[PDB]
């Protein structure tokens, strides 16, 4: 639990993972946070030093061969969740969607989030209740609904883990009912707000000033936002800033020439300089640590 | 119908040789069949390293499995999994079979490598005895059905030369194996000799970075191999990928200059067949 | 795939799942189908000669600590099933409750259940999309939804793989309504009707008429129903006749007195009785067989 | 707030000495909680068995992992998980310490049986050298948290005598074993000098149908043993009932024969207490 500085011994807390994410947020400025889709890509970006990590609902589903269409279940997200803190303790954000179901079901995602030393979560306001042969669509919950969903979380979870609530409105409701349900969504207990891109920066100060709690800004790629720098977002008021798919849309480019160079070639030779080396994949495993750890204990 | 055992054995008759390429995940395994692949591959190493672990033994039959499981439910391009060493004795080995019959999986390859016994025996790759391996193979054949394939994996040749690896390999064949893989030989010449005598079907092992190098395709059948392994090349780039994306947001507080380099949206869309839901809710419902 | 009768080859087909299973409806009078909470029940209804064997939905959620509301979803049910068929070739039917969401997650249910080696499913035609704090109740959807639902079903499933369909109109919407959904359920594409007990056994005659297809009743304890025996129904054309919970109940009592003897007494004697003896367990997994195939296959 | 290893120790600490029973679901350890037990455990023949497997070390992490999930989810009392021999090698070992710690698990006990690795060996039990069982404690230990109950099994009485036992015993707590799990011993006078040798807490196994005999928690206690386990008890009495119903449903072809052995609708309402659910909605919606 104790750690100590230099010589002497200062105080030091043992801190639950949603402790980890609060302090991440608060010592950034901002905190930038980078998807992950496996444990492997949450060690690339350990590695690189980021300070906090994501799991993306969207890439769970794509990365098993489905569109993001609400087909995946808490067990989907929970076992890609589990496998990346097993390997990091760095503060991992998840995806839980409308929440899986009704209230149980919202309680039974977050206690097994927080088994699976997940800091936080991201809830949002989209409608769960689907007629069978319903089409791919964004339609927005009421918003008593969603504060009913956020209750239900907020019930059972620990007060150190993070509720981050993110309101789909802006797109079809515009500015001023976005900041409406946001605030609504703080008052019923979230404990930050999860935002799409505003098309303009300037217009990020009042939204975060209404707010009050700290406002993390969605940047994905190839959508209707624009791209800012983590800079301007800070001085704006943002407090994170999101890269949820940047790291996978460039595996999947790389996959693909890999593959089409082995299918055109005979021979993957044209590839070998887009590849990882070996020793670079040995040092992001750690697996010298492996070797130390055995001469430490036993043989040697 | 087609059983995937006969969608992997077609694919070893018709093809010259069949190229059998690593995917990590699902998505990876739906870009292999869009660039037209006839066969994919598991790797036993990608599984662990997925999961942030060396390939040290450490992952067992459910690590593995659950890729497998994975790959298959997206699609039906016959796939080839890595079971190592069998995860552990006769009745393992052949829980470890049927699970992958279960999981519509096409063929396992299995090693000869000793099974990490001592509890504290450091990372090392030796062969068991000829008739430990028998063994495994007598446990696995007893519980697979016909179609099923698998592939023997000898390692023998670093350690004991091409002479005692053709013997190993041939009563590995006298024991059920349908197959021989083969760490890729230093010399493209061994391979007639190899690949005559074994009688089976040679799957030739392309791995980056590794003792081998590479040979073409055309190459390697032309010597009598009919299968070519490349087992962790996708996976490398899809790294060093991630890795450059994750430098760039660090280092620019934006990710701009990684934009060139992503799929696009309309690629993955195809990949992912999205309009097919789209065309299938318009074929069912709302009369 | 093909077996012989004496010395002489005769025909055998190698049966999918849902060919065992409807082949043990036409050869049964009626076929008679215990629910089994696990692998080891699945082997002792095996040794004890059924037919085909359950996994109730109830039983999957009740078995995890957890209220029969809705909370379990399909990989809860899909692993306990896939432990059970892992054990035993004989049929299973599982519940899918109302399928655990939308039109590609029905989809996704009936392909994961045929992939684990199962033989035949239920879905009923209750309400599934519930807002975040509604109360524990029992409300249909109308019959074009559940249509829709057995629609997804049918678009994904193999010949042989058997969709058993569900109303639970009768106990609210009686004798007459329950027909008319079961019926158009029959032309949506289900296979079997599942039926909750009737009250009188004579109105049986006119259900299994009117909807031509075979009809499973459910013999629950502790219900409305009474108990009929499989007799009197098959007599009056009844098809199946399921027993969902029936051995979980005296399971579970079991334990309890198991556990208040050790409590009480502080050692078990009393119990000893009551348990199976170590022989019976051997014999139900076969352990001999596995002593006898190392004994073939090696050092002997 | 008390951490799960913490909880388990001070039950120890507590009772006199602490009945741990055996339950296969977490619908046991609810039935086992209501009657007032302080610590659970998760047995790995019941694992195994439970899944239509004979005990035969075929299970891995995963299958007890599981297991041992789903009782934690459902109840705060502490869960003693068998981890058999640690299911591989030292990091395989630490694996499974950390993940029954994230499983909220609080105490496991792994045992100093050999780790079947030939192929087509026979069951059965001897035992790894002192050596190599202090290999797999410190692979455990390395990893554990301080609140977290390692016990040690040693299995070397019935083949080594009660001294060389001990001395087994004593180098496993020097290794850095939490307490010391102990098969049943022939005579009840056994376990003073074992008890006080060994200095650290002392389990019984108290399983039926086996070698050993059974006396009550007081004797054991008096003796000098901490805690006692009823691993299967549970579990053969519900096999016996679920027969008798399955039998009279087949003979009688109807169950009312079993309704008076059955648990009321009633009593399984009150042990999922489904009363609070209703007031958990109660209490949050609908203003
Ligand atoms: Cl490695
Ligand atoms: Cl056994």
């Amino acid at each position: 639990s104790g750690v100590d500085l230099g010589t002497e011994n200062l105080y030091f807390q043992s801190m639950s993972p949603g402790k980890l994410f609060r302090q991440a947020v608060a010592n950034e400025h901002p905190l930038q946070i980078v998807g992950a889709i496996n444990a492997y890509c949450a060690l690339l970006a350990e590695n690189v030093g980021f300070k906090a990590i994501y799991l993306s609902g969207g890439g769970v589903a794509n990365t098993l061969g489905l569109p993001d269409l609400g087909i995946t279940d808490l067990h989907d997200v929970l076992e890609d969740a589990r496998r990346i803190t097993a390997a990091t303790h760095l503060p991992l954000l998840v995806d839980i969607d409308t929440g899986f179901g009704g209230a149980f079901t919202i309680a039974r995602a977050i206690k097994e989030m927080e088994r699976a030393q997940v800091a936080a979560v991201h809830m949002e306001d989209q409608v769960a209740q689907k007629r069978c042969g319903h089409r791919p669509g964004k339609e927005l919950v009421n918003t008593n609904e969603m504060v009913d969903r956020i209750k239900a979380a907020v019930d059972v979870k620990s007060n150190d883990f993070v509720l981050i609530a993110q309101t789909d409105a802006y797109a079809v409701e515009g500015l001023k009912a976005t900041i409406d349900r946001a605030c609504t969504y703080v008052e019923a207990g979230a404990d930050m707000i999860f935002a799409e891109a505003l098309e303009n920066i300037n217009d990020y100060p009042t939204f975060c000033k209404a707010v009050k709690v700290p406002v993390l800004a969605n940047m994905t790629e190839f959508g209707k936002t624009p791209l800012y720098t983590a800079a301007q977002l800070a001085d704006h008021g943002v407090k994170m800033v999101l890269y949820p798919r940047s790291a996978d849309r460039a595996m999947s480019k790389a996959a693909l020439a890999v593959y089409e160079d082995i299918k055109k070639h005979g021979v993957q030779t044209a590839s070998l300089p887009f590849m990882q080396t070996r020793e670079a994949l040995y040092e992001v495993l750690n697996y010298h640590a492996y070797e130390d750890k055995l001469n430490q204990l036993f043989k040697r």
